[PDB]
């Protein structure tokens, strides 16, 4: 399948293992932004849903089927690949809804349907909306989808903007110095602090931090998964000329995304800015190697590549230059291997 | 088709050697001044088992218990190890100037050759409660390479297990799982798993540190003996248990702790992560009965702690136990691979 | 067949009747200064409604409101009282030398006769959470005897309800009832009967005090004119409620208190038994969830608490409550003939 | 029937409301000296029910039903008269012992059992062991047990003993004087002070003590179950001649129980005496309305008189001399309305 094909098997296990736990959908519908947006955005674009055929990719516990039942659906097809699947199916005879909510084990690449759907729910983001590739199961799902069928989310937008951090930045510095002493119990460790440096500044960092710290504008990517194809992410480049509302140190980039629920009544967003109350997404940042010097008023140019790979991430490819003096900063980092620092 | 490779899936191998490929991972361990000033102080003191000698290190890491071995006047030390921090330690050797000495083989030590036999083993092949890991068992096949007569560091390993009283510590777990009795979050009714989310929570081994005045009852101690242990006795662990109660109350469930002891020549050493002890890594390590036992002072509470083997290189545990005054019964089961850390 | 035995059950009258029959209770009564102080204070401020008037005081115990009136300077008082703290009641008419003036009367108010009628009406009818004991009814009752000018005091009874957090008194309740949960308990597995543990547990409203910073909302009023109430308004009592909630946290239940008002010619004067105010031997009362509802701060709870009248003299309570934003919803039945005193 | 003869409804309907309830049936578990020693009286007697035909009077819950089937019996009636009778009938289905455990729901007087049983199991002991007058309809049961059957318990103590407790005794004099004031918001309520104190020295009262209070060997008053028929406990009569081993008043007599399982295998003893630990029964105390002096050597004897009341209780006369004096004390208290003094 178009699944197994571009997944390492050894990935695959443990990340469906992760999403078997109930304390894991528990942490995901305690979170109220996320919960909430999404029966808000089910509920009020009721006619979206009303007697229509409904496709929900990665149900888990099945909440979004539950919300698209609320709102009047017909049938509802919920996939999951975890043994989350069974637990779901529990929730939809517990609920006296086995006539209106079919649970579906597997993955959306490979099980069969029986029909054409009306309308695709999911939460196919992850970390820095990319993580985990599970928006191309998302937009693998439109063969089951009719003409003129929606989504729900129906776009993403990512959004990356500079940051300056020098606590931050000095810390990977810190923490390599472990490294850096002549006789540890007898032992010189010295000839490791430069690959200790490099194995810090390969992770991306998912925390949150005050705004204060950005200092230009964000650049938004978009993703419409009504048009997207699969093909469309196995390669993202994302360009970015940013025009520098402060002056100081530029130590990285920062990511959070929304997405939008493009209902024929409203359109409803959800959004992981650090403006907005924390959601168990947090933010991403990913530091620059070499700190860039930018004044209020220059523009810092560059492209943020993510290239797909087999264990369901992203390797990650910054470079910036501040155009006024050329000063020029890279980046390679591994999406997979993140440090929650929070 | 090695030993290794039989008893272990190949998914949680791969996770498993890339955890202890991280620089940060070595550097948490080495840290722990307890663990390896203890080794040292283990090594050194006993000089004259080094001095001379051929040694082979087990699962070396960056090499630090081979420097000991060096410091102490070893002839000839293989170093072991499977991850891709063999490669880092290498580094060190030279940097070190102690190519002469130490030599590192990269490889499981199911799988590589050495030229010769050794007259002593050194490793730290001690888990979460001892067991995890299943790293006892590489460090027993290596005595294949050990001459006749030939030591072991560590010598033995004791386990201990007390009964314990943690209110706090049980209704935290109870009031997470409980989460999943609601009749109606966002109207739907997830009370159908509220079994399934219990056995979840308290099938997760609790590892933190605690007061010593929680312990209920002496602790009772199952001995491994590596110099006489096969591979073969750690598949099934049978542990009987009669405790003789010193306080009355509610027992919540049963903790965990080891010991390790260096017998060497001129003094034996030991190594100690019990509650009375500073703080090491490994904490300690609480199972939950999911419903508490009652016992009165002076009261036995007897059964049998049941550890089996799994391909995941960890254990699945079974606890059996009875208040013999009352028969008031729990037993329960627990995935040592995914503790809660608190 | 009188209207007091045909709504009450033989067991319940007995019991009750006896209880109110001890000094004991009739001291923990008077001790309570609010509750004498503010009935002093109501019938004296008052006096012209009393001043050479015909008086009934119904449900008088050792009698004391019948003294305040007769300080009022009350013409005539028929001082009912159904238990045996009537005979109590005339030692002390006799002992302050007031048998010219009160007039103790033995039995029940939907019983008794009295010769004329009654300028005013005055009673202790309120039971915790104002409702309990059914006495407002015997109370309404004695209307029969009132004149048409004729005044009532108390004259209104408003019910107060809140929505509050309080996860000490949830827990409590709780673990109580999670005994039932042992697998082997002397070698008896009990978990069977859990589910009805916790029903048991959660159906006893309780009786104690709080303070007022666990509330999450402003109260919601629920009022009874006793000049107008008829008793079958109190056989079925409907309270809606919609609150805006000022703070984010689980709702365990709602809390209940009451004021009552004594509307006199000459000025008004309030009881209060709300959780601002001093204690009383009402304290308030919490109907607890069995599992609580998170709502944010600007959402809106809604529901009805609904009273049914029992032959218990007591009432099963009814709360229905949504958070209207998410739709979680919470029913509960609970049981206010048995309470839970927890002070 | 029996039960309905000797009981008026307003009681029964009251008690059984009571013994209805899950949190009672946890109270009397969580007593582990109660629910312990019958599990080790069933249980090391097990030969008195390796395959025999058992009758659990009063089961509640089933919980000695449980032990009597853990020790081997073949059959086990567990008559219940409270709705907990349904909850028992769910253990009994959830524990898998529905062959071996059968509810019988009703009062043990009006039931019928298909067959005669070896052994009757029970705690028919009520505070000061009488109280409920559950002994009655435990040998009532009788009627069902095969010639050379057994009962357990076997037999009941009933302990007495003089105390001096000058604080129990003048507390109850500070609590009437509450009634000694000339104007309690103006009125007199002098005239109450005597019958206050009255009430207050009816109530038997319930809670434990140090034992350095009593002033005697105790007494001992035995019913032997294997022999005594429920007539016999109609009016209960304790002679008492305690010799003095302190000087000082002696305010009233403490009361406490020993039951004794007597079995093939070995006897089992449950105590409440106030030198054991605390049982839910504590132990009891009846005060003299005026105390007693008597020196060390000195005999106290009287009479202990019960006598059995329609309300499931006793009245207690208690009459006492100083012999070498004169000096004499009474006292009437009502078993069925205890004052729970314990905190
Ligand atoms: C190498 O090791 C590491 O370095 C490692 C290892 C780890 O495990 C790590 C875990 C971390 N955890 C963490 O904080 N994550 C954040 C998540 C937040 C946002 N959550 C989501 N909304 N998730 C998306 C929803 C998915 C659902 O859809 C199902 N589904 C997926 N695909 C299919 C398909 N094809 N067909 C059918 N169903 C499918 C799936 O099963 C779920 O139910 C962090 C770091 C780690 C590092
Ligand atoms: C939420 O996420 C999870 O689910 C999760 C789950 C978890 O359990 C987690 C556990 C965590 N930490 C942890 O465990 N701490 C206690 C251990 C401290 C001390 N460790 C040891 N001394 N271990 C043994 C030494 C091994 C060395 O020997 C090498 N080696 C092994 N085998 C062979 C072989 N056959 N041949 C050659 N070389 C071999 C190996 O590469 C090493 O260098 C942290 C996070 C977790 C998250
Ligand atoms: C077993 O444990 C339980 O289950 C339980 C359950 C409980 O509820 C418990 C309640 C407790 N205490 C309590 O409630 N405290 C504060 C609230 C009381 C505030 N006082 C009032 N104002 N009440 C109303 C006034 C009545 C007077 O009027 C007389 N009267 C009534 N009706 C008629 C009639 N038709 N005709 C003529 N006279 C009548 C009556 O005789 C009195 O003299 C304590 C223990 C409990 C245990
Ligand atoms: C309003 O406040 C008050 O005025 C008040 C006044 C009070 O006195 C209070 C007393 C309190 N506590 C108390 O008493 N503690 C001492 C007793 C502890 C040990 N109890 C027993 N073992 N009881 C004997 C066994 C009974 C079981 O046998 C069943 N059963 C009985 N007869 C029959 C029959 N004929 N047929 C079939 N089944 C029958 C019955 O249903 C039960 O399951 C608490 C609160 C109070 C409040």
């Amino acid at each position: 399948s178009v699944f197994s094909e571009r997944t390492e098997e050894s990935s695959a296990v443990q990340y469906f293992q992760f999403y078997g736990y109930l304390s894991q959908q528990q942490n995901m519908m305690q979170d109220y932004v996320r919960t909430g947006t999404y029966q808000r955005a089910i509920l009020q674009n009721h006619t979206d849903f009303k007697d229509k055929i409904v496709l929900d990719v990665g149900c888990g516990s099945g909440i979004l089927s539950f919300f698209a039942a609320q709102a009047g659906a017909r049938k509802i097809y919920a996939v999951e690949a975890s043994t989350m699947a069974q637990h779901a199916e529990v929730l939809v005879k517990s609920n006296n809804l086995t006539d209106r909510i079919v649970v579906i084990p597997g993955k959306v690449e490979e099980v069969s349907l029986p029909e054409q759907v009306d309308i695709i729910i999911s939460e196919p983001m992850g970390y820095m909306l990319f993580n985990e590739r599970m928006l191309e199961s998302y937009l693998h799902a439109k063969k089951y989808l009719k003409p003129s069928g929606n989504m729900f989310p129906t776009i993403g937008d990512v959004h990356l903007a500079p940051f300056t951090d020098e606590q931050l930045y000095m810390e990977q510095f810190t923490k390599a110095n472990f490294w850096y002493q002549p006789s540890f119990h007898g032992v010189d460790l010295s000839a490791l602090r430069g690959a200790a440096v490099d194995e810090y500044f390969r992770q991306p960092v998912v925390d949150t931090f005050d705004i204060r710290i950005l200092m230009a504008k964000s650049v938004k990517y978009t993703v419409n998964f009504l048009e997207a194809k699969e093909g469309d992410l196995h390669r993202i480049e994302i360009p970015f000329k940013f025009h520098m509302l402060h002056s100081g140190l530029v130590h990285g980039l920062a990511f959070w995304f929304d997405v939008a629920f493009i209902g024929s009544i409203m359109t409803v967003w959800l959004s992981t800015a650090p403006t907005e109350p924390l959601t168990h997404w947090y933010q991403v940042r990913c530091l620059f190697q070499s700190p860039l010097f930018a004044k209020a008023g220059d523009t810092l140019s560059g492209t943020c590549l993510l290239i797909a790979n087999k264990r369901q991430s992203y390797d990650i490819s910054i470079v910036a230059q501040v155009d006024q003096t050329g000063s020029k900063s890279s980046n390679l980092l591994d999406l997979k291997n993140p440090f929650f620092r929070y």
